[PDB]
């Protein structure tokens, strides 16, 4: 009953993406994927040349009944969605309606700096960008959560696997987010929510 | 100008194929997609409904100049392998030509034992298939490379960076596998390729 939308844009980051889809659908969570800045269409070339089919124009569903927004990274992507005012203005009602904003790698820099969208919360992302994130709100860490603005933020492709558990987390709890991390054989070092 | 074909079914396991493409073309590696849907078709619909759209079908890209062909996992999009005389008379030849053969998660057990192309020579997979592989032939090792048949193989979706970054370091080299990896933030139980 827990659902997510996650956006893409041509040049999104398609590890960070797709990983994402695949944990949170592991998760039970029910995924739309919507097209940005590309008037409809939806086939996405990423950052790295795959090519991913969308769902849904985000006009077409951002007014849905989401419980996560994504903004996945990649700088060409991120910067479509920084210059979008749907997606932005999408960003905002889920703030304000009480829902999360989850934003990886160049995503917090480009696209919540910029527009003020959070200008109290901690948040993180992709290291050479740090000095884009204003001083006061930067931490260096592969995953932030700060519950006092409901904003989740990673750091970059490979933290794409602890930034979707924590997603799992939040909206339906740690035993499922275990249950989750136990089926990918995961590096040490990720935190796997046993304790 | 070293080139990768990696091999795309319905059902294949999305985070494995997308995480692979990406790390390769971060690496300067050329990578075709090629399908090996039974009728041809290019929009693939991956194991937790990623739709992935592939450069060519497998009959039109099988004889070309590639180093290395790449099987993604996820268990019925091994069987489709399995179960497709192209896909298995190319993987032969791959390896009766001097060149590598990489499988990860479900594809060692679906498609390389039953098959009997490796009849000789040390793999992983994922473990809850550990059965069905050879005791004698079995590690549990995130990656397993043995040079004696040019074979590469890794467990699973969350061993998917180690497995790009093998195919990088035997096509490119270890300069160019430390580069890819230090762009990542990787989980720091993930090898560097870096002393």
């Amino acid at each position: 009953s827990a659902s997510a939308l996650v956006c893409l844009a041509p040049g999104s980051e398609e590890t960070e993406a797709v990983t994402t889809i695949d944990l949170l659908v592991r998760g039970g969570i029910k995924v739309t994927t919507a097209s940005v800045a590309s008037d409809g269409n939806l086939a996405i070339t990423c950052s790295r040349g795959v090519k991913l089919l969308a769902d849904a124009p985000l006009v077409e569903v951002a007014d849905g009944e989401y419980d996560v927004i994504v903004l996945p990274g990649g700088i060409k992507g991120a910067e479509c969605f920084r210059d979008s005012t749907l997606l932005v203005e999408t960003v905002k009602q889920f703030h304000r309606s009480g829902r999360i904003v989850a934003a990886i790698c160049a995503a917090p820099a480009t696209v919540l700096v910029p527009h003020d969208i959070f200008p109290i919360g901690n948040m993180t992302g992709f290291p050479t960008l740090k000095d884009k994130i204003p001083a006061e709100q930067w931490l260096d860490k592969r995953v932030v959560w700060d519950a006092r603005v409901k904003l989740l933020t990673s750091q970059g492709p490979g933290t794409a696997i602890d930034f979707g558990l924590k997603i799992i987390d939040l909206l339906v709890g740690r035993e499922k987010a275990h249950e989750v991390a136990s089926q990918l054989v995961m590096a040490a070092g990720i935190y796997n929510y046993y304790e």
